[PDB]
RNA sequence: UCCCUGGUGGUCUAGUGGUUAGGAUUCGGCGCUCUCACCGCCGCGGCCCGGGUUCGAUUCCCGGUCAGGGAACCA
């Protein structure tokens, strides 16, 4: 439906509305790194319960946002699969050292691939990364760490300072925005290096990008799941004082456990269908 | 260049000429579902003469923006190929009962690519979704079709009703605007399906948009070739009534059939560049 | 700027500082070309020291802004190195008549590398085109210079007459600006001659415009030092005439061989340094 | 090489620190007329993008944008 507000002006109300439809295009795509918004809910200039009921209503129209942009990277999916075959075949013509020792990570790159989970997949890119770069470090005749704990650092090889700089800001940007993605113009291929090590980079920039842009979405999630369960666990607590006939129904609306966005989804749909019987209960301005 | 309408005042025919431009732009396009458009014509109130030949320049008229418009949805079916990829994706991993059953399917799901030609465009759709269809229906152990000749109906899978009469209407409507498609407000994935039967979901929904609009630029194309050529028959013998120099000329032009679109172009265009020598036929008013 | 000239208006300064900010974008990057230039220096009507001086400075200038704005073709002496291994690829295969010969041209072909100067970049590509243009040669079954003291020149083998025409307006093009490289010219038909032949006419191509750019601006280098020296060394007797303090600092100044133009930008610096001590020596006016 | 303007529905466009942003406008539907030209009727319908200023700004500052004016070699 359309998100009803208790106590707002129609100058907040379209605010707040606008907020969530151009949610795509703002950097910092986080409800927190706007505390303005937050502000338009009212506090400190409404009354407690409806402060709550404002806010509960703001997280829930975010959240489902949020799930319904939900990027799906289907092609660096697939770019990622084709990048970690080629460092493996790089690296089988490559002359090792120890061959057995870079035999383990050529198998390890050869196994990896995509389950049917996507948390799945943000860790799959990981382990195989770490792999990826400690073959690239092994190429150059650079020693990898070897102490235990410290597994490896991910980061890329023979690159020049300026070129690392610009490619971290380029991820860091994603991180903060992950709806949105930008191509890079700088090319990681470089004629100066071995194959074996552009090859390694640009599985690793693919790799970071995937990581980052599924980590991002997971803790925006969770984020939003626990503000709503705050939201509703005090709400509650508040209406229990007064037992009208619409102050039990809000509460009995509020019984639903809101883990599972389905949850949400279900909530906030019978909170709007239903707002006419209860809304008398908040005291209004 | 533009339209020529003998009788009409010139109000009606800023507004035929008005709406031929709001075609692109409009619920319904379709000239038949329009009475009030073609009645303008001048139906039964003018010479059934004119009438006719207003009638003919409309559809002459309507047919050329149909063809200029002419959704293109190489996107679409540019999409549609990386859906199958991102299912067969999902699919890989997943146990099955008979992986011979479920690796062919996952098989006729990758080699999966778009012809040039249109129709074996719908072709390869309906072919690509039969078999997501029954690779999904697999992965949660439900019966299938099991008779010769028969094949799975293609439908989605663990939806709530609601959803599924939501997006039954959404491409209802994208079946009366072939060219604008409005996106839908809900999301097909759910916190309950796997990532498989979400992408199932989606590779049918895509699917049935690209056979809807194929199937009716089809239907449009061929109505409007037949009232083009009863128009054509029907003034003719109306011109064959009277013996003049306007009616023969008009009569002399109106030979060639048109049974095509370029005919239909060329027929456009000839009768506009003659408009004046043949006009005075047609009584005015 | 710091260019600091005796005699000129506000205006005619301007101009030339102007002419000097603008040297790449116009055509024909030569001063002598520009004769409106170098005749606004200083001109008949001021004095003959003043314009010797004036003339002095624009030189520097112009100097000055040719050293800044040399080329660093990296990417065109990569794009070298590339093609060259491509014919190496390509000249082991191809069956020869005499193996032995074909042998020592490709290893002459193999070692070619480009060191840090530029100043041996041409010598480097001329090598490596005669040992290319030799396998096309032997290749085709062409004749090959074997007279004493003779070397196969650097030709085109097997291309059409009208590629072979834009190609050299191309290059006479960039003979007239260097600092514009825009090599844009990849027509070559695989039905045409074969693999070989075809790889070995990029490399000529590429060879062409790198010892192309690097002659022409070792041309205008030691234009610019001959013009140089000859006004110090006509200053430098004027000066004579007048045993003043000025004067004689004047002369000391000239003394400096402008040769290796770092000693360019010592004199240029001198110059502009103590002008105000030396400045009463000229007239001006 | 310089500065100077502007973006407000479906174009065009007034406003112009808290305003449910308003105009003709087409559109659609009321067709009440030979056709509606009367629209006599509504209604849908819109904040250049992002950040930043206070209690709160499309409406103020800073960047970016796209359209423009006139200023630089030629001008």
């Amino acid at each position: 439906m359309s998100l009803q507000f208790i106590g707002l002006q129609r100058r907040d109300v379209v605010a707040l509305v606008n907020f969530l439809r151009h949610l795509t295009q703002k950097p910092d795509v986080d409800l927190e790194a706007h505390p303005k918004i937050l502000k338009k809910c009212g506090e400190k200039r409404l009354h407690r319960r409806t402060v709550l009921f404002n806010e509960l209503m703001l997280w829930l129209g975010y959240y489902r946002e949020l799930r319904f942009h939900n990027p799906d990277l289907s092609s660096v999916l697939e770019e990622f699969e084709v990048r970690c075959v080629a460092v493996a075949r790089r690296g089988y013509t490559y002359p090792f050292g120890d061959r057995g020792k870079a035999r383990d990570h050529l198998a390890v790159l050869d196994r990896t691939e995509f389950d049917t989970d996507v948390r799945h997949d943000a860790e799959i890119v990981e382990r195989a990364l770490v792999s990826a770069v400690i073959l690239a470090k092994m190429s150059v005749r650079e020693t990898l760490v070897t102490a235990i704990g410290q597994t490896e650092p991910i980061a890329f090889v023979h690159l020049k300072d300026t070129e690392v700089q610009r490619i971290e800001e380029n991820l860091e940007g994603v991180r903060r925005n992950m709806f949105c993605v930008k191509p890079l113009d700088l090319n990681l291929d470089r004629h100066a290096n071995t194959a074996l090590v552009n090859a390694v980079n640009k599985l690793v920039y693919t790799g970071r990008l995937i990581m980052n842009v599924r980590r991002s979405w997971e803790e925006l999630e969770r984020k939003c799941l626990a503000r709503i369960q705050e939201r509703c666990k005090l709400l509650v607590k508040e209406l229990r004082m007064c037992l009208s006939f619409d102050s039990n129904y809000c509460r009995n609306i509020l019984k639903h456990a809101v883990e599972n966005g389905d949850s949400a989804d279900t909530l906030l749909e019978l909170l709007i269908e239903d707002f006419d019987i209860y809304v008398d209960s908040f005291p209004q301005s």
